[PDB]
């Protein structure tokens, strides 16, 4: 009957702590393309965003091609942001490519006396890829880059000129309805930072029993089982100060 995603994302580590809530919702569905919208809010790094996208995805047997377009809103320091995304998926390998365009100015800072801010533009290009004679066994690598003189990419109390960083993280899915993961970065200056994370994921389409067996997480990683996925961006405003 019903189709998509309900995620919870729960994550700790350093700089955005916090918890999230996301929903991929279909509103067209056939074999060859899915139109879907993704809503979602969270509460990480002192902050709470909402964030709202649309896109469409394009199935071959072997590939899927993706766009998407999202506005983020930063409700506690009034910054918006549009969001705009590129997918290439296969079995047991996600690529996408995300760009970050303000839409709202400098104003008064929320967290930093003395400071005013607004949202960083940049772009990130992300890969997770799952071992495809085990699946429940996944890495990730991102690269992200940022612009402008005092950016804040892994706190706001070390301000980094256009920094960028990568990413390489491993995570465990013993089950559909639960991943769990860690994720190392290292950026410009040095920077380093730990993440880690547990995901609970509900697919609308699944009995409850078929969420709990591992031998669906194989499923879950083919082409035509991570249909559904939420879009791979960030969901957080990255901001710049002045
Ligand atoms: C702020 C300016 C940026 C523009 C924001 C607009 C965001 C919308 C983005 C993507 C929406 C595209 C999805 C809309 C495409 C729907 C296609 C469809 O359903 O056709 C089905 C028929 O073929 C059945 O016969
Ligand atoms: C579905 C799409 C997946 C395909 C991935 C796309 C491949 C992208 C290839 C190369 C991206 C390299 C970006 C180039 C790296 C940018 C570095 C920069 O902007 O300057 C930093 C200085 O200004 C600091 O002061
Ligand atoms: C710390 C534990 C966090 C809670 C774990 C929750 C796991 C799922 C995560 C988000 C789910 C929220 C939305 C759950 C929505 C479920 C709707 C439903 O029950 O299906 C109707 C069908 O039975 C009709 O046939
Ligand atoms: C090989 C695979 C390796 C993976 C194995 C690594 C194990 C780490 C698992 C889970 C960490 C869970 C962290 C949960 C985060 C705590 C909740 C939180 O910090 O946020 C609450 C916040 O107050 C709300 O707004
Ligand atoms: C609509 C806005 C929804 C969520 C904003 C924050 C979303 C946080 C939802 C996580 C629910 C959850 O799993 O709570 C576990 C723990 O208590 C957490 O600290
Ligand atoms: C600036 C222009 C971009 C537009 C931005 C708006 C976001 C959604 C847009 C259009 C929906 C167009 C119609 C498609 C919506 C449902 C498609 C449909 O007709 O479904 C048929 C039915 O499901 C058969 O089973
Ligand atoms: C403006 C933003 C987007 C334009 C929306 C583009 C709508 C393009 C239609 C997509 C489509 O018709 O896909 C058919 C599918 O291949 C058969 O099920
Ligand atoms: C800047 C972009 C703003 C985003 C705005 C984009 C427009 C569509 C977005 C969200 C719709 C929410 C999803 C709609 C849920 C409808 C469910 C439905 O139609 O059920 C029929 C079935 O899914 C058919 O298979
Ligand atoms: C820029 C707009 C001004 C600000 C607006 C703030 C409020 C909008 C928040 C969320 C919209 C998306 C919610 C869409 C939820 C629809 C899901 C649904 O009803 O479809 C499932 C149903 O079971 C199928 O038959
Ligand atoms: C740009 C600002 C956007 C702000 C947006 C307001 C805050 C929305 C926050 C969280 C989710 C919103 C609730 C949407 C719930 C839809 C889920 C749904 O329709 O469920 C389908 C059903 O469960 C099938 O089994
Ligand atoms: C139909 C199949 C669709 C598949 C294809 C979808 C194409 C669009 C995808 C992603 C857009 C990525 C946007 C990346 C923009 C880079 C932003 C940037 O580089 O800003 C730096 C600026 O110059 C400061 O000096
Ligand atoms: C559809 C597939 C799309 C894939 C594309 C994703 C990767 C490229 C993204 C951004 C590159 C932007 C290049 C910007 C790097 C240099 C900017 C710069 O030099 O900064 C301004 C200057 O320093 C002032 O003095
Ligand atoms: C536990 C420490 C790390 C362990 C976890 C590391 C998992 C491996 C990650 C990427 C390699 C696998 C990426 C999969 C690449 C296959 C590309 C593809 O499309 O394969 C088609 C498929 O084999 C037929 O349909
Ligand atoms: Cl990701």
């Amino acid at each position: 009957q019903h189709y998509g995603t309900a995620e919870v994302n729960l994550q700790s580590g350093n700089n955005f702590d916090g918890s999230s809530l996301d929903f991929l919702l279909p509103f067209y569905d056939s074999e060859k393309m899915l139109a879907f919208g993704q809503v979602g809010a969270r509460y990480i790094d002192s902050r709470f965003t909402a964030n709202l996208g649309a896109g469409q995805r394009f199935f071959l047997p072997a590939n899927m091609l993706g766009y998407n377009v999202f506005i983020d809103q930063d409700f506690s320091g009034d910054n918006t942001r549009l969001g705009i995304g590129g997918e290439y998926w296969r079995d047991y390998f996600k690529s996408s490519v995300n760009g970050y365009f303000r839409m709202s100015g400098w104003h008064e800072s929320y967290n930093k006396k003395d400071y005013d801010e607004r949202p960083a533009n940049g772009f990130d290009i992300r890969f997770n890829g799952y071992l495809p004679s085990y699946p429940a066994l996944g890495a990730k690598l991102i690269y992200e880059q940022y612009y402008g003189d005092n950016v804040a990419l892994f706190n706001s109390d070390k301000l980094q000129s256009n920094p960028g960083a990568a990413t390489v993280g491993v995570n465990y899915t013993p089950i559909p309805l639960v991943t769990m993961g860690i994720d190392y970065r290292h950026g410009t200056g040095n920077e380093n930072d730990l993440l880690y994370s547990m995901q609970f994921r509900y697919q609308f389409d699944k009995s409850w029993s078929q969420q709990i067996e591992p031998q669906y997480v194989n499923e879950l990683r083919t082409l035509s089982g991570s249909r559904y996925d939420l879009v791979q961006r960030n969901n957080n405003i990255i901001l710049e100060y002045k």
